């Protein structure tokens, strides 16, 4: 039926996961007008007349759609790959959010301009208390923006520097990391950058993972095909794949949990060295180079858990699913079960003096040229806008 | 939230340039204008096309297209295209479908005439205007799917009947109301002639070919003010009604001539050159009405609205009033053998854009054309 073809078509456009939803279609139109509205290109009558037709309505859309001017920048709370995270207050609602900015220019120039799709999608659609929630994604000519729930507790780096961390606490945060990662892994995704910087504490001292900009979608075999920042938390299979064309899967996140628990209990990274090259070399030689210092206050079970994660991938814990991790005797405790850990009293419940208190965080351009012909610099970002 | 309410309201509106169909045209037209092997040397373009290849192909398959309609016969030809009698395959319903060449319009068309043509037929909601059911497009052509008018045109009627005054009264009155409806929408036809007056299944009139409409703020039927301008208003349509009525009652055009230059010269000399031949038996009122339309623009009947036209004694009759004319028995009731009978229409006899090196945007002037009822 002709009516059924129109039913099907409407169903694609109503779906919030769809590439041709209304927001994506509006990005389509906006991005086209941005890419065309340059006096040189307007020598083409097709382009000139089209812009004259859509001048009014695009100005009208631009005004109504969500934009940077809707938010007051309170403070920059972190810097990263293609931009920054700023603590913001939405002007009209007076509600506080974390807002991550990514430079379009820098992404085009450094050629790393599709990681943001999975970063957006996971935060938008996880519906998991272990994943930072995305409320809005929007864009202007210069930047992509992700408005996310603010995590006033700070990161595990900050926690480790302020508390000598007892094993009982280490057990708690590790357990939350495990469930967090299992939730991500059950969505078919690998984090690939599990480190204390990206483990954030909410207003009640409970963990969520953040920075989903190195997320890859796993294939039907559990594997993924790109770059890396700092090496301390990266698994040895990930290091060999960068030079070669090797594969790796979810086990690379489980390595990092081993590294995390060593950091927490010992106070240092297991493969610490002064240079990056030193660290890289120690990680490749993990069979020899892993060594618990004789002064470290650590249980036999905690050593056994760290040692089970810090092996070659083929014998590593977390290949055969999360259940073998959960049953490890290290995790035996009086305080929580796996089904309820996140609804128990956290070790450190942050004490905050206002809704913009960022005291658990440490204190802290160039554009496209006016092009001679059509280049389509906005085309990679059509579909980014998301209004929940 | 109020800003999101307002924005959604613009998108729901079928008159809006950013309705869903227009937004889909936006996406389709962008993909057509970009998807060329040369342009895909740009990674921005290549990657964008890779993201939207599948879903656009899927949309194209779902959306209405030429292959949905079976072409029965070409029933007319014109400026940048043609009108074909078609049957929609799935519904089995018969329609008149106008095609317009995108290439030829880009090449030779100085104005985007199709917008007003589409809008009038889409949104008039008048029994005097041909209704548009669907408008759609492919890479080569715009398509307007309209109600089929099986009764033929008034040219066809005049060639097959001696038209008595009682009939002329009826058709002229229907032309009047038709034009009044157009004029009430803020539009001038600029091409009122019997070729563009069509008869429905019941022998009642509607106007057609709204491709020369301008929004207000062949030479036989052209008014003298239109000739000298190469500004003007609605009275140029009313001239042509005068010409129409003379043609029906006499059997010849009032300013007929051998050349075009002769016709043009006779039209400019309408004060002298208008002359009722002594063997044609015309009434005093019919002469009075023809003479009232065929004047200089400033004193022409229809300047001060439709009302002076309606009260003219010519239109006094026993068969119909102005409020019910379209509900009365037409003079010539079409005798049709089927839903594709085109026997009241004469038979008819019988290039693309180059593959560009860089972006030209040949599909951009047609974003927004799609309309689904
Ligand atoms: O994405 C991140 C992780 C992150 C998260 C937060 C944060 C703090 C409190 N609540 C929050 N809610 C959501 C994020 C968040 C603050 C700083 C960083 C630093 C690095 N980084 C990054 C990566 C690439 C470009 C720019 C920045
Ligand atoms: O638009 C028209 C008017 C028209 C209408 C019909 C017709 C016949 C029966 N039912 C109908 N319903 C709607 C139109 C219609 C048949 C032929 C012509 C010839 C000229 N022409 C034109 C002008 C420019 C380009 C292409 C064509």
């Amino acid at each position: 039926a002709g009516a059924s073809r129109q039913r099907k078509l409407e169903a694609l456009i109503r779906d919030p996961r769809s590439p041709i939803n209304v927001e994506s279609l509006l990005d389509g139109l906006n991005s086209l007008v941005l890419d065309l509205d340059f006096p040189a290109l307007r020598k083409n009558k097709n382009i000139d007349n089209f812009l004259n037709r859509y001048e009014k309505i695009v100005k009208k859309i631009r005004g109504l759609q969500m934009k940077a001017e809707d938010y007051d920048v309170v403070k920059v709370i972190g810097r990263g790959a293609f931009g920054e995270v700023q603590l913001v207050r939405h002007k009209a609602s007076q509600k506080v959010y974390a807002m991550k900015l990514l430079s379009k220019f820098e992404m085009i120039k450094r050629s790393d301009s599709a990681f943001f799709w999975e970063e957006r999608d996971i935060m938008a659609f996880a519906n998991s208390p272990w994943v930072v929630q995305l409320f809005y994604a929007f864009q202007d000519d210069r930047y992509l923006y992700m408005v996310m729930e603010y995590m006033p507790g700070g990161d595990l780096v900050n926690l480790m520097s302020n508390y000598d961390v007892p094993e009982k606490w280490a057990k708690f945060y590790t357990a939350e990391v495990v469930l967090a990662l299992d939730a991500i892994h059950s969505m078919g995704l690998i984090h690939r950058d599990v480190k204390p910087d990206n483990m954030l504490l909410d207003k009640h001292g409970h963990l969520k993972l953040a920075d989903f900009g190195t997320c890859m979608k796993m294939d039907e075999t559990g594997m993924v095909h790109t770059a890396v920042g700092t090496p301390d938390y990266i698994s040895p299979e990930v290091l060999k794949s960068q030079g070669g064309d090797g594969f790796y899967g979810r086990e690379c996140d489980w390595w990092s949990v081993g590294v995390f628990l060593y950091e927490m209990l010992v106070g240092d990274t297991p493969f610490y060295a002064d240079s990056l090259v030193g660290t890289y070399s120690k990680i490749m030689d993990h069979k020899n180079s892993l060594c618990f210092p004789e002064d470290a206050e650590i249980s036999k079970h905690a050593k056994n858990l760290i040692c089970a994660f810090l092996t070659d991938r083929e014998v590593r814990l977390g290949r055969n699913g999360v259940e073998e991790i959960r049953q490890h005797p290290f995790f035996k405790n009086d305080q929580w079960h796996w089904d309820n850990i996140r609804e128990t009293a956290a070790p450190v419940v942050p004490e905050l003096s206002s809704d913009i208190d960022s005291s658990n965080f440490d204190d802290i351009v160039e554009t496209f040229p006016i092009p001679k012909a059509f280049v389509g610099n906005q085309l990679p970002f059509i579909g980014f806008t998301y209004y929940r």
